[PDB]
RNA sequence: UUACCAUCAACAUGGAAACUUGGCUC
RNA sequence: GAGCCAAGUUUCCAUGUUGAUGGUA
């Protein structure tokens, strides 16, 4: 079905885009596999060899290193005898004619992209990582030996509107200090302690090589080897590093006394990739620059481009493309005529939602923030909390009394009935003293409602162990404060406000909600938390709405061992969720809405045709249970940018903007929603892909329901990017994966204990 | 770990095309 | 000859995560 979703609800917004329309007038593409037999690999020297033959291959070539594209229909299988122009050896190349590609094809998308990477190469922009950056517009920090290149993450894609060039104005941190120059500086710093200092600085530090443009993690540094030595290339051939770089890449290496960097490929090839530090350069903010206020503020104020500056950089790119004769010729020879200005459309702005409290219901302002409108009125349900204990190591004791004073001053308009705690001073600041004191306080007394601790500095092990005690071993709701958030009195008041709201959340109270027209709605939020350190011990959190007014969230956690499946884990989580829903609501829901987090574009069909059929196979375990299911793939980090056409320039878009045309994928029912208010930089929306819709949910109530679920998040009094169940599931899975490493207590799963 | 939002640095996973290798295989 | 599966390389991409900076509450 064709995607016609742009309805009348919401006001039209003239949105500029980071999209430039590309009109294609190609008539035939032919794809060949060049088969250089003595194995040249440079991606530019091979381009030079393919440009050496402009007669048989013509002057129009979309070459990329191993795949050639022609419009000329060259004969099947030919051979050529090119010259390497380096150290002398004739180069025997082949031609394959693998495929015939039609004009309007999605397999021409890599060919279009290769043409445009060549076009950016014709603007003298360097290729760093996977993007193109301009060193002419670079800004330099000489005090840190670093530069920022303003360039573009650009890619041609086929959306509903057709062929588009997505160009995001990215910035590349290019460190002028080489790795070899870093070893030179450290060797100047100390002599005997040079190698171990380079070991602790470099192992874990990740470098780039710009001659092939690849990033490698330094797993070790070998000081016993030097480029001069010899290694074996994949044709089983023994050659030195210098000869390999002067032949396969055409680079003469200045210094040959440099050591070697070993990158061990994880999740296994067993090949020690061996790296030269002359062509290896670090990427990232240096250690001395991290604590610099001026340098980081200049870097941040440059990279936090407003939509006016974003569109200005895109217009500069289009002006550079149009003014350069070679780039315009290269685009025109393929029939790819670029647009002079970026694409712009008319999106919709969704209406504001009445946030409801116990007695007051207020329409949200344009800021979409209710920070001060919720600490002046009462929450919907406020559980009174009297018996609790505050744990402090006598150094934040004044800060503890200040926090208690602010809490009892603010519990009035909040609605909490707050009693003074047990002021548990700790004889030591150790984790063992903390845990034994909490356990001894709860061992004798069973009427204690809460345990609130104060942590000296940033201690992740102490917070993790406190949460290990509090929602696994002894199910007591917990709260952890730092001394940096209650020290100064300037922000102490709002900190105490949100802390008391957190106390009300972790006890089963309800903070705020909106009116929802959909009845018996069964909201599911999931976030498959992947572990890159525990041997792929994936954690799937599961947050399920329970009451009809969409305010109680029953939580579940399932762990995935190696060689397991998400199927039975989601089976157990869903049957537990419907068991809780039946035991509370005394009914069964007619509509289950699932918000799956983190699915790539390739795994979308895998999610749609494999996992969700088993999700409806869970449904037969109950008595004639067949409701209507709606599954969402949520993609938060995207590269599409929305602008707002003010009558002078481009500004940040108003929060709550939907785009359901011209950007969406062809094979799915998609839209982009910018729900949150953003004041820094450009407002990235969040991609919302309908994997399945059995409820016949039109995109009017679909977008409105996702926007409404963006409001329900109770750890922030305003709109967040993802919906509230996605963020609840993400925090639950993060706490059960990196902090708990265990399933929680079932009773504490009745409340938002992870907030 | 009082939160949310931006952008940067990196890692990990997955898809499509082409090619190569090794098994089957009609 | 055609087809299936596994692994790898090169192109194009997509998604998540961890840090680090800022902002404001
Ligand atoms: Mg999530």
């Amino acid at each position: 079905e064709l995607l016609v979703k742009q309805g009348s609800k919401g006001t039209p917004q003239s949105l500029g885009l980071n999209l430039i329309k590309i009109q294609c007038h190609n008539e035939a593409v032919y794809q060949y596999h060049v088969t250089f037999s003595p194995s040249v690999e440079c991606k530019s020297m091979r381009f030079g060899m393919l440009k050496d033959h402009q007669s048989v291959t013509g002057n129009v070539t979309a070459f990329d290193g191993s795949i050639l594209y022609l419009p000329v229909k060259l004969q099947q299988v030919v051979e050529l005898k090119s010259q390497r122009k380096t150290d002398d050896a004739e180069i025997s190349i082949k031609i394959q004619l693998t495929k015939i590609l039609e004009p309007c094809s999605d397999l021409c998308i890599p060919f279009y992209n290769v043409v445009f990477r060549r076009v950016m190469k014709l603007l003298d922009m360097k290729l760093v990582g996977r993007n193109f950056y301009d060193p002419t517009s670079a800004m330099v920090l000489q005090q840190h030996r670093l530069q920022i290149w303003p360039g573009y993450a650009a890619s041609i894609r086929r959306t509903d509107g057709g062929l588009f060039l997505l160009a995001d104005v990215s910035h590349k941190v290019i460190r002028n200090d080489s790795v070899l120059d870093v070893m030179h500086a450290i060797y100047q710093q100390n002599k005997e302690h040079f190698q171990d200092e380079c070991s602790k600085l470099l192992v874990g530090s990740i470098v780039i090589t710009r001659y092939n443009n690849r990033t490698y993690r330094i797993d070790d540094v070998d000081w016993n080897k030097t480029p001069k030595d010899s290694f074996v290339m994949s044709d089983g051939k023994e050659i030195t590093f210098l000869e390999y770089y002067s032949k396969n890449y055409g680079i003469t290496v200045k210094e040959d006394d440099q050591p070697l960097l070993i990158h061990r490929p994880s999740e296994r090839l067993k090949g020690e990739i061996l790296l030269l530090p002359e062509l290896s350069f670090m990427t990232g903010i240096p250690e001395k620059m991290k604590k610099d206020f001026r340098a980081m503020k200049d870097l941040t104020q440059q990279i936090n481009l407003s939509p006016k500056q974003h569109h200005g950089a895109l217009e500069c790119l289009l002006q550079r493309i149009s003014q350069n004769e070679t780039a315009s010729n290269e685009l025109t020879r393929w029939g790819l005529s670029l647009h002079k200005d970026v694409h712009k459309i008319e999106g919709r702005l969704l209406p504001m939602e009445r946030i409801n409290l116990r007695n007051t219901s207020f329409v949200t302002s344009e800021d979409l923030n209710w920070v001060k409108e919720v600490t002046r009125d009462a929450s919907i349900l406020t559980i009174p909390m009297h018996f609790w204990a505050l744990f402090y190591p006598k150094r934040a004791m004044d800060q503890a009394r200040e926090l208690v004073n602010m809490l009892e001053k603010i519990a009035g308009p909040i609605g909490m009935r707050i009693s003074p705690p047990a002021w548990v001073e700790l004889k030591d600041d150790r984790i063992e003293t903390y845990i034994r004191t909490i356990q001894s306080l709860l061992g004798v007394e069973g009427k204690i409602q809460m345990v609130v601790c104060i942590i000296m500095g940033t201690r992740d092990d102490l917070y993790g162990a406190i949460k290990k005690l509090c929602c696994v071993q002894s199910p007591v709701p917990s709260q952890v404060i730092n001394v940096r958030t209650i020290g100064q009195p300037t922000r102490l008041r709002s900190v105490a406000q949100k802390i008391l709201l957190q106390m009300n959340c972790k006890l089963g109270g309800e903070l705020w909600g909106v009116d929802i027209p959909l009845k018996q709605l069964m909201v599911i939020g999931m976030d498959v938390y992947h572990d890159p350190s525990r041997g792929m011990r994936s954690v799937v959190g599961f947050v399920a709405s329970i009451n009809l007014t969409l305010t109680k969230w029953y939580s579940r956690v399932v762990f995935q061992m190696p060689h397991q499946e998400i199927v039975d884990s989601l089976k157990l989580c869903l049957v537990g969720s419907l068991k809780k829903y039946y035991e509370v609501n005394h009914c069964l829901p007619e509509k289950i809405v699932v918000y799956r987090d983190g699915v790539s574009d390739g795994q979308l069909k895998t999610v749609a045709n494999y996992e969700i059929p088993q999700l409806q196979k869970c449904f037969e375990a109950f008595d004639n249970y067949h409701p209507k299911m709606v599954v969402f793939v949520v993609q938060a980090k995207i590269s599409t940018n929305l602008y707002l056409a003010a009558p002078d320039h481009f500004v940040t878009p108003s929060p709550g903007t939907v785009v359901d045309h011209t950007i969406t994928s062809c094979e799915w029912v998609d839209f982009y929603l910018l729900a949150h208010h953003v004041r820094q930089g450009c407002g990235i929306p969040t991609h919302y892909i309908c994997v399945l819709n059995t409820a016949n949910l039109s995109p009017d109530h679909m977008q409105r329901l996702t926007f409404k679920l963006c409001h329900m998040y109770w750890n922030w009094p305003g709109t967040i990017r993802v919906p509230a169940p996605c963020k609840y599931a993400h925090k639950l899975a993060f706490l059960s994966g990196q902090i708990l490493h265990h399933e929680p207590a079932i009773q504490l799963c009745g409340n938002l204990f992870f907030l």
